[PDB]
Order: C-alpha cells, then structure tokens, then sequence
C-alpha cells in the first residue's frame, strides 16, 4: 500500500514514473504500461500477421452510435492490447496491421499510458510479487502485477510546503519553515500590518489548519532575474515539500525552471490577476497574504477531494470538477462493455477519425441552442404568484437502430444510476457529492471537458424540452392560465380575487405538483403575489406587488414600473408618460376595488377610463400647441431630440405622435374594454388631422432582439438566455442572482460564433419551391416540375437586418475584435 503524489509519463514511450510516499519520506519509481487500442479490421477474414508480438481478440464491446453510421457491415471488433515502443516502430512502415484495407478506424488511440494508470490503478497502489529490487532497478512492469486497495485515510500527513507566485515583475516565495519573505523588483510596516490584522481576522481558520500550515517573516523588496534558478535549488538540496504555483504563465515558468521537474507539485492556477495602475501595493499585499492563510484551507479541500474520489494531488485542482466526472464515468464504463470514445487536447468526441468529416444532421444538432418560451399579454385583475424552478436538468435526467440520431441507451442509464447515487448520497451530508450535483449540468453543456457528444448535450435539451412543456401541460390541468413560462421563471393567473384567500390553495398546488413522481425532485418556490397586473413583454410590466402574505394584517403593497418603451420618447415627454401611466394604474385599482366592494367581459375593469378622459384631453391639447410653438426654436431644439439606442429602427418624426401611440397601445391591451378604448383613441387621434386607421397612427415595436442562449456564470452555475438590445444596462455586465461581474472579451467571443453559426446557416439553407412548397431533391435543375420558381428557405433581408443591428450593438459599447470580425468581411 502506497500513497502516490503524482504521475508522469516518461519520454520512452510506455513508460512512468511516480512521485510516492514510501514507508518513509517520499520516492520515485519507474512503471511500464502497455496501450490498448480498438479496431475495425475486415469483414470476417482478416490478414492477422501473427508473426508480430501481440496480444488480439474479437471482443463485443458497445460502439459509440454516430449518426453519420447507418450501415452496421461488418462487426467483429477486435481488442487489441500492445506496448507503444513495438506501435511507434512499426508506424515506420506501411505493409502492416494498422493500416490495410477496410479498416474502419481507432477508437480509444489518443489515451496516455499516464490516463490508462490513473484510471484502472489509482492512487492507492500496492505490489503482490510474492525480484523486488530487480524490479525497482528498472520500471516495474504493471500489467501483469496491479490492483488499488481501499482509499478511505489517503495519508497522515506532516510535511513541509513550498510557495512560488507571481503577478503581473512580482515574483514571490515564501516557506513555510521559513522566516524571511523577498520580493522581486512604508512596504515592510504596511505588509506586517495587514499580515497581523488577517490573522486575528482569521485566527480561527489559521489555529484549525495549523496542523497544515503555521508567524510574522522578514519582509524585503529586492540582474535579479537569475535568483529563481537558486532558490529552486537551495530548496532542492534543502528539502526533498510540495510546491504551490499561482501565475498565469504556469508552462512559462516549468520550461524556463529546469530544477521544477525534479519534485512533485501542485499547480493552483487562478489567472487574469492585473494592476490598478495606482496603489498596487495595498492590493497585491492583500492577494498574497490572504493566499497565503487560504493555502490550509485550500490545502483542506484537496485532501478530502482526493482521498474522496482516489484522485492523486498533484493531478487535481479546484475547479476542475469535470476531471472527476470524467475519471468517475470512464472506469464505470471501463468495467463495463462500453468503448469510451476518449478524447484528449480535442473537444470532440473520438470515433474512429470519422468525426472529422462536416456532416449535416451533426451541423443542425450543434447550432440548435435556441429554448422557445411562452407569453400571453393582457391586464389581469386576478391574483397571480411569481415562482421559479430549480434543479431542472438533475430531475429531468433522472425521471425519464431505427433511429440514428439517438444516443446510446447504455451510457444514459449508467449515468442516470450515478446520478442517482450521488443524489442518495450528497442527502447523507456530502459536500463533495452536493458540489457534484451543481457542477454537473455546467459539465454536461462545456465542450472543453472529455468524454463530450454533442448527441447528448441535444439529448438532455430535448428531454428537457418534453419535461417543461408537460409542467406546463400538468399546471394547465388545475384551474390556471399560464402568463409567462421560461427555464427560471413561471407565472401562473389564479382563480380568486384576494391574495389572503391563495394561502392554502398555492400551497395544495405545490404540494400535489412535488407529489408527482416525474416532479419529485423539483425546487418550487414562490417569490411576489401581483394583485393588479398589466403584463405585455417580460421587460415592460407594472403593476400592484406584495412580497409574501401575512395574517390578521392587510399585506403590504408597493407600485412596480419597468418600461423601456419609456425611454425611446422624447426627453421632454418621459415624465409625462410616467405620471399619465401613474394616474391610469390608479384608476384601474379604484374601479376593480369599487366593483368587489359592490359583490369574455368583466365589470371589475369596465368604466374606467371614465375618471380622466377630459384632463387628459386638454393635457394632449396643451402639449400639441406647446408643440406647435417652439418645434422650430434653436435654443429649444434640445428636449425634442429623438434619443438613439441599438436596436431602434423606426425613423419617425413628431414626438407627441410616439408618445400618445404608446399611451393608446398600453391601454388597448385589456381585451375586454375594447371599443371604449378605441373611442378614446379615435379622440386623440382627432386633435390631429389624422385618420382612426391610418398607417401613421400604427403602433409598433420600437426596439429588436439579439438574444444569446445558454449563458453560463462560473460563480453560480446559473444558465440564462440574455439579450443584447432590450435588456437595460448594468444587467448585461452581471449575472442576475450573484451580483459579479462578467467577463468582456467572454461577450465579445460568444458574439463572434454566434454571428459566425448565424452565416453557416444561412449558407448551408435548403431551397422550397415557391406555388407548392415541396423541397428540392435534385443538385441540377432549373425549376419544380410545376409551375414556379426556387426559393430560399433563409432570406437574405433577414440575415442583413441581424447584421445591421450586430453593427449597431457593437457601435453602441466598447467591441473592438467584433469590430474587427465585421471589418474582414
Ligand atoms: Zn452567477
Ligand atoms: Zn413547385
């Protein structure tokens, strides 16, 4: 039994080499691991060239289903195991095994023998010989001799540290049982200030990880580039102590430091650290320090993670908790009878070299990202309660030949009880498994992790899509009208009148839903009870909230007005549209409360336009001479200045136009007072010389869409679609739960490929004839059969107008590479 601190592949190939805690201090040893690779090789009859040394079988093994293969042929698979040194001198020639006729592909070639030894063996190595020197004078040979014990207590472990940093010239070290700290080219009473006040501020996490890391050290503040060559080898001959490394040019430094390769390691990069052009001093003194007294807990966590998963240290890191689901899911299929289409330095799923060929079905899976959504306008004087979904993507995967494009069915059930597993056991008080569970979803959709298949991220969409809609579907059964559906929020009309009676009700409903066995694991819970809503788009709303129902008290009622229509008028209008969109919500509250008080058409609305038709009349008046006046002024040519915003289309000219169209659309939306309304603005439209169906008098939306789907936040996991033109500033910059900041170059990136997959899918579109819509089937032909002329299913007008509002949303910010990107064109 053998605690090992890392492995590493030697540059013979087939050969390793470990960093291990021998029954004293630690040791290095030499392995040797043979390759295993699968083949497709002939139908039945084979040139097997027995003559080479080699071990081969016709296994029965589960292929990877890709949609491009339909024809199943010939299957006798074989299993072929073979030490890579023999592999790397017979890729010399070409009359060999390898590569022949009707060879269909490798499919588990580019697995390191260091991936292969981290998987099936693991960190809890031990020997049964039963020529043990003989075999630790060269590399022990593992094939023949392996297996991993229990890795319940990983080691005991009491062991110096080391400490190398740097920011971007601020290279640091520091040891822990050192006493000294320098720091390559008011310093020292600042650093030994904050040191101190750190630690009382966190006495009690130094005194719980003392037994990790331990005290004041000589600050300096030091041609000198040469020093980090005799620091590495001071420590070499001083120690035998793991090494931490923090710096975003982590390859830079191993290359540049030949000392750094003779000693186990542990890298901790957290990039993207820069300088505040002023006062860097106080800012870098609190990064260092707080590293420094986060390094016990840092080191903590990856002991319990690694004595957890039987994961070696110096092969994790904080956040690569895909690493862990892929090690976890490959020796589940390694036990299995699943090949694993393993893949390395490529985010694409390995298949034997077909995966490399454009393929079309692959083309519209890959691109298909959009999520519909529900919206259903109009003014409600029922009660509605805002709730939110949680847990969506777990619940959906675990509840629930002739097709090609299917994924496989074994690997979905495997994963569906390892997911189930984890639940049961992140219940029984695991944070590990707990912090599993919320990775997962953000492992599914990254690319950048192995073991990846775009079939399955489409697969667990889909699913998905089923499972909302029947929700939705299952919702709709009860009394209830759905308002607003999305992944993160639904809003649902309810049947009564007054929010204190929806107590018991919304708790039944809740209830009977979490009930439901396809509904077991959901997360409901309810936010905002609406008592007056006036609800046309998910950005333009107001209306009458109260927070949370109390009892024996009348609840607390507050006014929400979110409105970007408002800010397309004129400057001088705005407060106009604000108090006229006061004084009708007040309105609306006077006469639904009028009308309960005395118990498709509706009395609680009904007549309520009738308390301020006439001073709203003579305002309109007032505001069209005033108008008329001093339209023409110079010095008064600023408040009519029509404001300019990305996404605005409409060229338009008479501001008080705009402004009573909007007044006129957000009261049409009742669609049950109709013909009052359309009297009322019949009378408006009158004090211009217009006409009540005129083109002019047409309201439309003043603003477009560019919405970006499957948004994620490293922070929090949480996945939002967001949009680029109607959403209000200082919401696109953070994510919406946790209040951090995103990353620029990120939104700027995501633009690019969507802009990029927009262009490939207009190229690669399909053409529809135009009298009868059947689709073309013939690569040379001048027109249908019938009578008409080809078309495209994509216009072209369509893709101009998403470049010109590209243009406008990177003109209106700071976008330069998708400046850059339009520029090439
Ligand atoms: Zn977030
Ligand atoms: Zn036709």
């Amino acid at each position: 039994t053998w605690e090992v601190l890392q492995y590493k592949d030697s540059g013979e190939p087939g050969v390793l080499e470990v960093f291990v805690t021998i029954n004293g201090k630690v040791q290095n040893i030499t392995f040797h691991i043979p390759k295993t690779i699968y083949m497709k090789f002939k139908s039945q009859t084979m040139p097997l060239q027995k003559i080479k040394n080699c071990l081969i079988e016709k296994s029965s093994a589960s292929l990877p289903n890709n949609p491009k293969t339909s024809n199943p042929a010939g299957g006798q698979l074989f299993k072929i195991t073979l030490p890579e040194s023999v592999f790397l001198e017979e890729k010399e020639n070409c009359t060999s095994i390898f590569n022949d006729e009707n060879v269909l592909g490798v499919f588990e070639g580019t697995i390191t023998p260091h991936q292969r030894a981290i998987m099936d063996l693991g960190a809890s190595v031990t020997f049964r010989s039963k020529a043990l020197g003989k075999g630790i004078q060269q590399g022990f040979e593992m094939k023949d001799l392996s297996m991993a014990e229990n890795e319940r207590y990983l080691s005991g472990f009491s062991m110096d540290i080391g400490y190398l940093l740097h920011f971007p010239e601020f290279f640091s070290l520091f040891k822990s049982w050192g006493d000294t700290i320098t720091i390559l080219v008011i310093n020292a009473s600042s650093l030994g200030q904050i040191y101190k006040q750190m630690f009382e501020k966190k006495k009690g996490k130094i005194e719980t990880y003392s037994y990790l890391v331990d005290i004041n050290f000589e600050f300096v503040y030091f041609k000198l580039y040469r020093r980090l060559s005799q620091e590495t080898t001071k420590l070499k001959e001083e120690r035998g102590f793991l090494l931490l490394l923090q710096s975003p040019f982590i390859t830079k430094l191993l290359g540049t430091i030949r000392l750094l390769n003779q000693m186990p390691i542990v890298k901790l990069s957290l990039n993207e650290v820069l300088l505040p052009q002023l006062n860097w001093q106080p800012t870098l003194l609190k990064k260092l320090v707080n590293h420094v007294l986060s390094s016990g807990s840092w080191i903590s966590h990856l002991i319990k993670l690694s004595q957890y998963s039987n994961i070696p240290i110096c092969n994790l890191r904080l956040d690569s908790m895909d690493y862990i689901i892929d090690v976890l899911y490959a020796r589940k299929l390694k036990k299995e009878n699943i090949v694993l289409w393993w893949n390395e330095k490529a985010p694409l799923p390995d298949h034997g070299g077909i995966q490399n060929d454009f393929d079309l079905n692959t083309s519209w899976i890959m691109n298909d990202s959009e999520f519909p959504k529900i919206n259903n306008s109009g003014v409600y004087d029922n009660v509605v309660l805002d709730v939110g979904v949680d847990n969506l993507t777990v619940n959906t995967i675990l509840t629930s030949e002739f097709v090609h494009d299917a994924f496989s069915n074994d690997a979905l059930n495997v994963l569906r009880g390892m997911l189930k597993e984890w639940w049961d056991e992140a219940l029984k008080e695991n944070s590990t498994a707990d912090l599993l569970v919320n990775s997962l979803a953000s492992w599914v959709q990254n690319p950048n992790a192995k073991l990846f298949d775009g079939l399955l991220r489409y697969h667990v969409h889909n699913l998905t899509k089923k499972a909302l809609l029947q929700l939705v579907n299952e919702f709709s059964a009860l009394g209830s009208t759905i308002v607003y559906a999305d992944r993160n929020q639904i809003l649902i009309k309810t049947n009564k009148y007054s929010p204190e009676n929806c107590y018991a009700y919304s708790q039944y409903m809740m209830k009977a839903v979490r009930t439901n066995p396809m509904f077991s694991y959901l997360d409901l819970n309810i936010k905002r009870y609406w008592d007056l809503l006036i609800w046309m788009d998910k950005f333009n709303f107001s209306g009458l909230a109260c927070i949370e129902i109390e009892e024996k008290e009348n609840q607390d009622y507050t006014a929400v007005s979110q409105w970007q229509l408002k800010k397309f008028l004129s400057p001088i209008y705005q407060p106009e549209f604000e108090d006229w969109m006061m004084i009708i919500l007040d309105s609306m509250l006077k006469t639904k409360q009028s009308y309960l008080k005395l118990n498709s058409v509706e009395n609680s609305l009904n007549g309520f336009s009738h308390l301020f038709s006439k001073p709203l009349m003579k305002r309109v008046k007032k505001l069209f001479k005033n108008q008329q006046e001093f339209i023409l002024d110079p010095q008064y040519e600023a408040d009519y200045v029509i404001p300019v915003l990305p996404g605005s289309h409409l060229n338009v000219k008479n501001p008080l136009l705009e402004l009573v169209k909007s007044l006129c659309h957000v009261m049409l939306l009742s669609k049950s007072t109709i013909l009052e309304i359309r009297t009322l603005r019949k009378e408006l439209l009158k004090i211009f010389e217009l006409r009540e169906f005129a083109k002019v008098a047409e309201f439309k939306d003043p603003s477009l869409s560019l919405v970006v789907p499957d948004f994620l936040c490293e922070y929090c996991f949480f996945i939002s679609d967001i949009d680029f033109c109607k959403a209000a500033p200082e919401s696109i910059f953070s994510c919406v739960r946790c209040h951090k900041a995103f990353n620029q170059v990120l939104l700027q990136e995501h633009l690019i490929q969507k802009l990029r997959s927009d262009i490939e899918s207009y190229l690669i579109q399909d053409l529809r004839c135009s009298r009868c819509h059947k689709v073309k089937r013939d690569y040379m032909s001048a027109h249908c059969p019938c009578a008409g002329a080809w078309e495209g299913t994509l216009p072209r007008e369509s893709i101009v107008q998403k470049l010109n509002v590209f243009k406008q949303v990177a003109k209106y910010y700071g976008f330069d590479i998708l400046l850059s990107c339009i520029a090439d064109l």
